[PDB]
């Protein structure tokens, strides 16, 4: 089976993000290295995770940093299991983390990217936006959307996230529920990402991310972009994780379903995110023959159990993962009087 890393984006946050997983050394130790990049800017991600409150789930600069810094740590645990990806797909702000997993992005360049991507947006005081996942074909959207309400995310073959004017959402959903349409709102801290709203920011962001990303590294064919049409994958822009790319990702539509297309048929898809947002979408928009696995469940009593639960599932899937890489090495030789094994290896006799 191939392994496919999927990196869920915005709306995927919640008070208490991987406070349980802080225990695990491989995790914490990576979240600390994220502080090391965020220190010259006077910011500590580990505090953002633990002084967490409503306002910081809504603060867009805390979020881009929180999500990315966690995703980057989840990815690290996955690499301790000894599980590298066959395919990679990002979904919005996730792509950043992806470019880490493909190895075009340093943990630092990755973290600081998210940080600025989020900063420049906040400081543009952009007008009250708001997104929602709504269940209609991408073309059904272009037909039935109030003016000024873009279709922004192509998730499934019949699930799309429209982006736009905060007040024009509220009264265009009061209006959709009343016809039984899939509608779950995404928490965006008020900003319409992946719409025309973003062009205003593009200049100042591009001009600044150019100082974080010198120099840009080549992307590998292992990583399918969802920010650039499959058409122009052999292009100049598409070829490298450059500032120019990071900025484009924030401005253009996320072509998710498009990438899901390329996902093989006995594939195992892991959602790498502080919360399994795209579970609905992936299961809907992919073969029944593919197993889909969360890594953390929001508001769970103890993510550390829920992650091991799923590390376990990644095994039942058939993938090659080994938990001993999460916890400190064992001191071989084993103690004397440590339970026999052969008598418990039962066969099909």
């Amino acid at each position: 089976r191939p392994v496919w890393f999927i990196c869920s984006g915005m709306g995927a946050q919640w008070q208490g993000m991987g406070l349980s997983l802080m225990r695990l050394d491989r995790f914490r130790d990576s979240i600390l290295r994220s502080d090391q990049a965020l220190k010259p800017l006077g910011l500590r991600v580990s505090d953002l995770l633990l002084s967490t409150d409503e306002a910081v789930l809504d603060d867009i600069v805390s979020s881009f940093v929180s999500l990315t810094s966690i995703q980057i740590a989840l990815i690290d645990l996955l690499t301790s299991l000894g599980l590298q990806p066959d395919g990679i797909i990002g979904h919005s702000l996730g792509e950043v983390a992806c470019g880490y997993a493909d190895g075009c992005l340093t943990q630092e360049e990755a973290v600081l990217s998210s940080y600025w991507r989020g900063y420049c947006i906040k400081e543009a005081n952009v007008l009250p936006g708001a997104m929602a996942a709504v269940g209609l074909s991408w073309e059904e959207c272009k037909q039935r959307c109030p003016p000024g309400i873009v279709p922004a995310c192509h998730n499934s073959k019949d699930t799309v996230t429209i982006s736009g004017p905060q007040a024009a959402m509220s009264e265009f959903l009061q209006q959709l529920k009343r016809e039984d349409v899939f509608v779950k709102e995404v928490r965006t801290g008020g900003i319409a990402f992946h719409s025309y709203f973003m062009e205003s920011i593009a200049p100042t962001l591009l001009r600044q991310l150019r100082k974080v990303i010198l120099d840009p590294k080549p992307r590998s064919k292992r990583w399918l972009s969802t920010s650039i049409p499959e058409a122009q994958w052999q292009g100049s822009l598409a070829r490298t994780f450059s500032a120019e790319y990071s900025v484009n990702n924030l401005v253009s539509p996320v072509l998710f379903q498009e990438a899901l297309q390329h996902v093989p048929a006995h594939a195992v898809v892991v959602e790498i995110a502080p919360h399994a947002l795209l579970q609905a979408v992936l299961k809907r928009s992919l073969e029944s023959s593919c197993t889909i696995i969360p890594l953390m469940k929001k508001d769970h009593r103890d993510n550390l159990e829920f992650f091991l639960s799923n590390v376990g599932r990644l095994h039942l899937a058939g993938v090659s993962v080994n938990p001993n890489g999460l916890f400190p090495p064992v001191e071989f030789p084993a103690p004397r009087g440590t339970p026999l094994i052969s008598p418990h290896i039962k066969w099909d006799h």
